[PDB]
């Protein structure tokens, strides 16, 4: 199976002041004369890591990677002010103009596929092609599956830990219950909930268990991760309608796209990828058997590498 390209340092980076209170971190990697691509991380609030640079051929791609508002190296850390889907779409444009890119390929997995779709449907003429993984459209059925009743039935022993700090009444709406704790004035209260919320996802994003899931418990990461994720879900991704993203697919059906989704993705059900493909015939769908949610699941990674190399030659 195809794997990641070897490690490489970025060739340029900085912070872009948005003008409304945020300084967003960005970096350029690969070849400054290559094909332009933008990497959109997941979460929301997940951040980028050096490994994400290795997803593109260093010779053929010019990759712009950035940390979305409030997470990673973007300041202020864990800020929920002016932190919405539409501000992020605006930020992607600012980064575009700054890199002198007229049009580029959008690569996004999980929440990244969500923002990728929102961005593409808002600025169609700015997207040459798309590589989507672990489709997440933010419909209420998708939120309910992962945070109220669904994935919980496959990991009952883990779900029990997420509910441990909740009273019986709070358990009827876990998202809202965590929203209260993640936004209290007591930072110790916030952190206790942030850890539980983050680790739930870290341990259910891969087919088999991995020690690496523990990194989802680190204070700084967990705090921003939990707050931002919960903030966006509390507001239904700031969408006008439940199915806005699937409903506006007509605006981007002309754009070449590949969809990779693991059969046993417990964070985002394959149904989302099926529904998207149902509305987007032109798109190329790949349901990977034996794989979970994460991008580095062997079978999923293999398809992502083929997809980026293909759009490059
Ligand atoms: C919705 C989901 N929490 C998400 O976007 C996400 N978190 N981590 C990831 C990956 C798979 C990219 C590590 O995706």
């Amino acid at each position: 199976l195809r794997g990641l390209y070897p490690p490489l340092a970025a060739y340029d980076s900085g912070w872009l002041d948005t003008g409304d209170g945020h300084r967003i971190y960005w970096e350029l990697s690969g070849n400054p004369n290559g094909k332009p691509a933008v990497f959109i991380h997941g979460g929301p609030g997940g951040g980028i890591s050096p490994h994400h640079r290795q997803l593109f051929d260093p010779e053929r791609y010019k990759v712009l990677l950035f940390d979305q508002r409030g997470c990673g190296r973007s300041r202020p850390h864990a800020s929920l002010d002016n932190n919405t889907t539409w501000h992020l779409v605006a930020d992607i444009e600012r980064l575009r103009e700054m890199a002198g890119v007229e049009q580029w390929l959008v690569f996004g997995g999980s929440w990244g596929s969500t923002l990728a779709l929102a961005y593409a449907q808002t600025h169609p003429e700015r997207v040459s092609e798309m590589v989507l993984r672990g489709i997440f459209t933010l419909r209420k059925q998708r939120l309910h599956w992962y945070y109220q009743d669904g994935a919980s039935r496959f990991f009952p022993e883990k779900w029990e830990r997420v509910l441990s700090i909740l009273s019986d009444d709070e358990r009827k709406d876990v998202i809202a219950a965590y929203r209260q704790r993640l936004t209290s004035a007591d930072p110790q209260v916030q952190l206790e909930a942030a850890k539980l919320w983050s680790v739930w996802e870290g341990e259910t994003v891969t087919l088999l268990p991995s020690r690496e899931s523990a990194s989802f418990g680190e204070d700084d990461f967990a705090l921003a991760f939990a707050r931002i994720e919960n903030h966006y879900f509390t507001h239904l991704g700031f969408l006008e309608s439940d199915d806005q993203l699937l409903r506006n697919v007509p605006l981007i059906r002309h754009i070449p796209a590949v969809i990779v989704h693991g059969r046993y993705d417990m964070a985002c059900q394959v149904q989302n990828a099926w529904d998207l493909a149902k509305a987007w015939p032109e798109a190329e769908l790949h349901i990977v058997e034996g794989a979970g949610h994460s991008y580095d699941e062997p079978g999923i990674l293999h398809q992502l590498m083929i997809a980026t190399d293909r759009f490059a030659g």
